[PDB]
DNA sequence: TTTTTTTCGCGCGCGCGTTTT
DNA sequence: TTTTTTTCGCGCGCGCGTTTT
C-alpha cells in the first residue's frame, strides 16, 4: 500500500482540526483503503458505517440503519423518533470520538439528520452530531441515494435536494472537502480517461468507441452485476440449475405485502451455490452482505462456508412488520452470483459481466465499468452509449460552490 | 485411575517457573478441579486453596476467599481502607504460603482480587503484586459470572473497565498465562458433549437442542433438584421434609438486623434423616461452609449430624454480628435436597432435576446441564431453548485479546 | 351496670393467666356487657369480632370474615389460603394482644382453624393463634353455626363435629370454661324457669303451659323475627306497603346464580322504611347489620338516618363472584322490620313478635323467646310445643367432659 | 377589604397568652394564610414566618424551614448529631424571635419539628421545648401530607407512631390548641364548595361529582397548568417555550454528583418572555426560592428577569455542593408556566388546567380543584372520580382524639 | 427502475411528590 | 330450613444469584 502526499495532508488535517471533512475522489482512488489506514493510525475511537451492507463489510463496519437503529422510509423534522438504544450502544456511541461514514454518495440527507438527532439525544447535547467529529468518504458522481417518487415528494417539502449535503444539520455545521486524484484500481491510461469523462458527463462518442469490444465479448470466475433485481434473479436461477435442488418456503404470518418482504419467498439452493447473507448477526459471526458458498443443506439448517473461512450454520430469521401486525420467517440467505450495481459500489473485481442495457440512475454506468481492474476483464450485454449516462446538474452546482469558497460547505465555525 | 494428560503435564512444567502466574481454564468437566488437587499433591510448593463459594471451596479442599482473607461485603474501591486484623496464625499461614490457588475464578470480582493483593502486600510488607506469592487461577469464564447488583457496578465503574476477575487493577502491574484443558471427562456421550459445548459458546442450533427434548417431564430421593431461584429451592426442601416428626427452631434477633440481611433461616425446620448443609466455618470443630450431612438427632440446643465425610458433629447455635448494633443467633444449618445453580457449580451428579424455566445469568443453563454424567440422568421442568442462553460479549473480547498475544494477559514482566 | 363476683374472678383470671378462656352462660347473663367491660379495664390491645354482622355491631366489632379476610364455604386443612392482608391489617393483627370473639356458638371449627392459620402466618409463628390470647363469649345452647348438608359432608372427613370446640387447633391448645349464672335481661322468675328448661331440653308440657297466652295475643313498636327468610320478606313487604314506593333494580353482569346473590334483586323502599345495611364501609361510617330509617330516595342515592344519629348517603355496591367471572351492582340495603332468629342472637328488645311455627335448628326457639325483657312483650303466631325443640346431644357430652376435667378442654399447656 | 371574622378575633385573643401553642386550621381558602399576615401585622410580638415549600414560604412572606433552620435532607433521628453552624446574624434573629409561624404544616414531617426543637433549645441554651419560643402552626391535614419514601419511613418508624407533624416527640413535653376557620372565602359558589368539601373529607358521591363533568376537555397563556407529575410539568413548559429564539445553558458538573440528586436543570432552555421561577434564596440580592418572574434578556453569563414584585434582578450562576466531593454550577432558574400540585398548595388562581388523570397522594385532587375561585375557570384532562381520592385514616384518628379532649393535643401544661 | 434497524426476562417493589447554610 | 371477606395505582426499575474474622 502506498501512502500519498494527499493522504498525508488529510491525516494531519484530521489530527490537528476537529472540523468535519468530506474525503472524495474518483473510483479507485484509494478512499476505502485510506479510511482503514486513518483509523489504524489515529488515536481516536472510530466507528465505521456505510449505507449498504456490502459497502459496510468492505469498509469493515455495519450499516447506518443498524448502528443507529434507523427505521425505513423518509423521516421528516416533525416525526418523533423512538430512542430505544441498549446500554451497550449508548456507551459505544458515547465512547466514540470519530464517526466514519463510507460511500456517502448513497446517504440521504434525512438519514444524516436522524443520526444528528440521535447522537444529540445520546450525548444530551445541542452540538451538531453530539460533538462527534464526522469524516465522510465517497464520490458524489457515483450512485445517489435510493429514493422512491413518493419519498421524494414528502422530502421535497423540507429539502432542496436529495443528496447528503442537503441535510439540515449543515446549516449549523460544515465540512472541508479534500480529494484523492491518483487512480490505483486501474492502470491503463486510456481506460481511466473514458471512465473519468463518463463520470463527469463529458465523454464523447469517439471516447466511448474504446469500449466497443466489450459487447458480447468471446470468452464461474466472472461476476455478474445488473441494473435490475429481476435480471439478478434470472442470472442467479440460471447458474443455480436444477440439479440436486432443495426448496425452502417462506412462512408469512398475517400482514406482509409481497413487495415489502425482505427475503426470498421460495429460497432455492444447492451445494456449491454462491449466496449472500441478508442480515447482521454478530453473535454468529455473519453480517449483511457477507459472501460465501453453500456446503450443506438440511431440514432446518443451511451450512455456508464464508469467504473469510468461517463455516456458519444458518437458521431461519423472523422479520417484523410494524404494533406487530404481521411477521415472516425464512433463512436469511439469497443467491448472489448476480448483484445489483447499487450493491457493487465499493468492491473491486478482476472480471465482471455488466448488464446495463437499461440504466436509470446517475452514475450507474460509471460504477459498473469502474469495478474492474482492467478493460479486458469487462464483458457487456450491450454497446455503451451516451443514453446510459444521466446527468445530475445539482452536483455541478455543489462542486462549483465549495471549490470557489475555500473547499468548505455549510456554516463556518 | 486418574489420567494425567499431556496438557496437564505441560501446565505442571509451566508452573515450575515461579515467576509467571497462570490461568488454568477449560470447559465444564474437563478435569480442572481434579488437576488442581494433582498439582498440589505433586508440587513441592506450600499451597493454599480458595474459592468464591463455600461449596466450591470444599470441593477443591479449601475455604472461601472471604474467610481466608477477611473480606467485607460490598464493593471495595482502591481508596477504601481495609481492616487488616489477621491473627498471628493467619499471618503465619499466609507468610508460609508459596502458591495461592483460586478455583471457580469466573465468579471472582476484580475488586476482590485487588483486596487480596492489598492484604497480601500488607502481610508481606512488600510492593510486589500479591506480596510476591504466585497465583494460579482455575475456572471457566463461560460459566456463571460474579454476582453484582447494578448499584455496586456503578460505584466500581469509576475504576474498572469491566466486572470480571481479569479487570482487576493488579493486572496492570502483573499478568498471567492462559492454558486450557480440552478433553471432557465428566460426560462420555459425544453428541451430548456437542450440545453442551454449543450452548456454552452461544452457537447451539434448534436442531441440536432437539436432542434435549426428552428432558421435559421425563418419566422416572436419588435425583438432586437444582433451581435458578432460591425461592424454588425452599419449596422443594419443604416438600421433601414433610410434616412427620418436624421440629422447628426459631431465630433470635437482637436489635438492628434487617430481614433481607439475615444469613440463616428465620424458622429452621428439621427432622431426623433430613439432608442439610452447614452455613459457616469452624475449623476447630471440623465443619466448614458448604459441608453436607444428615440430621441424626434433634434436641433443644443441640443437633447431631453425621457428615458425608464420616465425622459426626454436634452443632450448637451460632451468633452473627451486624456492625456492633445488632446480632442474630441460630443453628448454622439449612435444608439442602435442592440447591441453586450457583451453589452447584463445581459439583458432579449422576441424576438431576433442573428448574430452568426462568434463567437470568449467562452460563446458568450451561452449568445446570453440565453437572450430569449422562443425558438420561437429567430431568427438566421445561424444554431447553435459546432464550435460556445469555451472551456476555466482554468474554469474546477477552479471549480474542489474549489468544492473539501469546496466551498471556496483563503486564508482561 | 353491676359487676358480679363471677365477673371479677374472670377479670383476674384473664389478667394473671395468658391461657385462653371460654366465657359462657345462659341468655341475658351479661356476657356481651362484660365483654365491653373487660376491654375498657384491661390494659391489653383488644380486637372484637363475631360471626354475624348484627352481633358484631352489638359487641362493637366486625365480622370474623371481614377482620381475617375469610372466604365463603368450608375450608379443609389441605386448602391453600390466599394471604392478601394489607399492611394496616397485618400491623393491627400484630399489635393485637387479645382476640375477643362473641357469639362463639355460631362459629364453625374450620373458621377458627383458618384464623389460627392466618394468625400464625401473620406472626410467622408456630404458636396456636400466633400466640395471641383468645377469649370467647357465647352460649352453646343457642344457635349452632350455619352449615349446609354438602358442607357438613366435606367437613365430616376431618371434624368429629360442627361446633367451635371441634377445631383442630384445640389439639395443640385449650381454654378454661367459666360461666355467668345470674340472669339480667329478664326479671320474672317463672319466665326465666321455662327459658332455662327449654335451653337444656328438660322443659315439660306443664312448664310450656305458662306460654299459652303468647299465641295471637291481642294488642311499629313490636319487632318481628322469623325462622325463615321467606317469612321475613313477606312481613317486610307488608309493612312497606304500596304508598310512595320507589323500585331499584339489581344489575347483574355475567355469572351470578340467583340463589347466590347477596343483595335484593328488586329493592323496594319508601321514606320511613326500616332497613338494615348489608355491608361494611368504615370510611362512610356504616357496617354490616347497622339499622336505620330511610329519609330520602333519589336516582342514585338513598339517604338513611342510622340509629346512631348519623345520616348516610348510600350508593350502589359491587360484589364479585370468583377469576372474576361475574359481578352484581346494587344498593347495600334491605328491609328490616323482620329479621331471622340467627340475626337476632345477641340483641335485646322490649316487644317482639316471633314466627316459630316451623323450627329446624337447636336453640332456635330458645333464642327467639329470650330476646325479650318480659313475658308480656312476646307475641307468637303459634302455640309453643316440645316439637319446636331440637336436642343436640353432642353438647351434653361436651359439658360433661370439661366439667369433670377441671373446666378445661383441649391440650393442657 | 379584608374581613376580620369572629373566629379570627377569638384566635387573636387566645394567642395573647404566651404559654399555649396553637394550631390554626381550616379548609382550603378559609383565610388561613390571610389571617397569618393579619396576626403578625397586629401582634406586638417579634414573628418569624416559615413554610415547608419555597412557594408557600413566599406566599406567607417567609422562608423555607430548611433554609431558616439549616436542616439537612433525609430523616433525622433523636440520636443523629446536628451541625449547629448558625451565623451570629441567624442566632441573633432566632433569639430576637418571639413567635415562630409555620404555614402549610400538613407537609411538615415530625422529625423536622424535633430538629427545630433541638436547634432552638441549643440556640437558647434551654431545656424548654422550642427554646421557649411560642409556635403557631397553620395548615390543613386533609391537603397534601409530607413527602416521605418508604425507606425514610422505615428508619423513623422505630421512634415515631406516624409521619405527620403532630407525631413529633416534642409533643410529649408540650402541646397545642386546635382552632378552625369555617367560612370559605376563595370560592363563592355554594354547590362548588360542597363538592370540594366532600372530596376533602372522603364522602363525595357520584352524583355530586357529576357537577364536575363539564371540566373535561372544556372549550376555551392565562390558564395555569398544574400537574400531578414533574414530567408532565416539563412537557407543558417546553411547548409554551417554543423553538423561536431559544438559548440553552448547560449545567457544569464537577466530580461526584448523581444526576437524580441535581437540584437544577441539566440543560436550561430560555427565551425573552419566558415565565420562570427562582430555585434558591439570596436575600442580599433580593430573590428567594419560589419567586416568579419573566426573562427580559439572555447573555452568556447573565440573565435579566423582571420579578413579579417589581424588582429587576440580574441572575448569575450558582454553585451547589455535594458533601466536599463534587459540585455543580447553573443558573438558579427553571420554567414555570406549569407547576406541580405540591408547589401549587397555598396559591390562588382564576383559571387553571389540571392534569389529575393519575393521582397518588391523599389530598392531591382536593388541592388541585380548590386553587380556583370558580368552577368555570377549571379545565381538566380527565373526569373527576372517587378513585382520585385517597383516604389517610391516621387523620380521622387524630381529629377524633383532640376534638374529644378540649381541642388540645399533646402534653397539657 | 435501485437499499435500508433494535444485545434475555418474568416478576416484585414502590416511587411518585418535596427540601440547607 | 339459617350467615359469612379484602384500605389507590400506573409505571419504571432491576433484582435475580453470592460472600468474613
Ligand atoms: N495507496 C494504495 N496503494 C496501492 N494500491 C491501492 C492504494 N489505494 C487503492 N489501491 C488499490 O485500488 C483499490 C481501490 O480501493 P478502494 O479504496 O476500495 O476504492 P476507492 O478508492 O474507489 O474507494 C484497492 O482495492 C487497491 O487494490
Ligand atoms: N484425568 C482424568 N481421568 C479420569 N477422570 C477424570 C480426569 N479428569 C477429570 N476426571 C473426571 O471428570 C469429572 C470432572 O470433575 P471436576 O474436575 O470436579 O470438574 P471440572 O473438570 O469442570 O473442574 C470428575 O468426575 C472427574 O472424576
Ligand atoms: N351487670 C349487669 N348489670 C345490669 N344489667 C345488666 C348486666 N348485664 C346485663 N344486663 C342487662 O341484660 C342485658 C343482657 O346483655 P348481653 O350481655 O347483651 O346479653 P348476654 O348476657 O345474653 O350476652 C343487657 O342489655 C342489660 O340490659
Ligand atoms: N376575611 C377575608 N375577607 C375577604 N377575603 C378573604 C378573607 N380571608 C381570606 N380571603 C380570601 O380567600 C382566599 C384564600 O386565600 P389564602 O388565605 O391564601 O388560602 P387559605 O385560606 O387556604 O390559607 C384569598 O383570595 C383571600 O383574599
Ligand atoms: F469507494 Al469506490 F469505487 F468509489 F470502491
Ligand atoms: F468447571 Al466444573 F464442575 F468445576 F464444570
Ligand atoms: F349474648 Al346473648 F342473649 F346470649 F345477647
Ligand atoms: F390552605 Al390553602 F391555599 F393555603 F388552600
Ligand atoms: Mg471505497
Ligand atoms: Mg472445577
Ligand atoms: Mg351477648
Ligand atoms: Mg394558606
Amino acid at each position: 500500500m502506498i501512502l500519498t502526499e494527499e493522504m498525508q495532508k488529510i491525516m494531519n488535517l484530521i489530527q490537528d482540526d476537529e472540523n468535519n471533512v468530506f474525503v472524495t475522489g474518483k473510483a479507485g482512488s484509494g478512499k476505502t483503503t485510506f479510511l482503514k489506514y486513518l483509523i489504524e493510525k489515529s488515536g481516536k475511537n472510530c466507528i465505521v458505517a456505510a449505507p449498504t451492507g456490502i459497502a459496510a463489510i468492505n469498509a469493515g463496519g455495519v450499516t447506518l440503519h443498524s448502528l443507529f437503529g434507523i427505521p425505513f422510509g423518509p423521516i421528516t423534522p416533525y416525526d418523533r423518533l423512538e430512542n430505544k438504544f441498549s446500554e451497550y450502544k449508548v456507551e459505544l456511541l458515547l465512547k466514540m470520538e470519530l464517526l466514519i461514514i463510507d460511500e456517502i454518495s448513497m446517504v440521504r440527507p434525512d438519514i444524516l439528520d436522524t443520526i444528528d438527532r440521535k447522537l444529540r439525544w445520546v450525548y444530551e447535547s445541542d452540538e451538531p452530531f453530539g460533538g462527534v467529529q464526522v469524516v465522510m468518504f465517497g464520490d458524489l458522481f457515483q450512485l445517489p441515494p435510493v429514493t422512491k417518487k413518493q419519498e421524494r415528494e414528502i422530502l421535497s417539502d423540507f429539502y432542496d435536494g436529495f443528496f447528503f449535503f442537503n441535510a439540515l444539520v449543515f446549516k449549523r455545521t460544515g465540512f472541508h472537502i479534500v480529494e484523492l486524484t491518483k487512480i490505483f484500481r486501474q492502470t491503463e491510461p486510456e481506460f481511466i480517461n473514458v471512465l473519468n469523462n463518463i463520470r463527469n458527463y463529458q465523454v464523447t462518442s469517439d471516447e466511448l468507441d474504446l469500449l466497443s469490444e466489450l459487447k458480447d465479448r468471446k470468452i464461474n470466475e466472472y461476476i455478474h452485476i445488473c441494473t435490475h433485481k429481476a435480471d439478478v434473479e434470472k442470472i442467479n436461477a440460471d447458474k443455480l440449475g436444477e440439479q440436486e435442488i432443495r426448496n425452502y418456503d417462506i412462512v408469512i404470518k398475517d400482514k406482509f405485502p409481497e413487495s415489502s418482504i425482505p427475503c426470498d419467498l421460495h429460497l432455492k439452493l444447492r451445494v456449491g451455490a454462491r449466496v449472500m447473507s441478508l442480515v447482521n448477526d454478530s453473535l454468529k459471526g455473519y453480517y449483511n452482505g457477507m459472501l460465501g458458498i453453500v456446503t450443506a443443506l438440511e431440514d432446518n439448517v443451511i451450512t455456508v462456508r464464508m469467504d473469510n473461512g468461517r463455516t456458519i450454520k444458518f437458521e431461519r430469521y423472523t422479520w417484523s412488520n410494524t404494533e406487530e401486525i404481521g411477521s415472516c420467517t425464512q433463512f436469511p440467505l439469497t443467491l448472489a452470483w448476480a448483484i445489483t450495481i447499487h450493491k457493487s459500489q465499493g468492491l473491486t473485481f478482476d472480471k465482471i459481466i455488466i448488464h446495463v442495457s437499461h440504466t436509470f440512475c446517475p452514475g450507474q454506468l460509471y460504477v459498473a465499468l469502474s469495478r474492474c481492474r482492467t478493460l479486458e476483464g469487462i464483458v457487456s450485454d450491450a454497446f455503451i452509449t451516451k443514453q446510459m449516462i444521466i446527468p445530475e446538474y445539482a452536483l455541478i452546482d455543489f462542486e462549483r460552490a465549495y471549490k470557489s469558497e475555500g473547499n468548505y460547505y455549510g456554516k463556518r465555525l
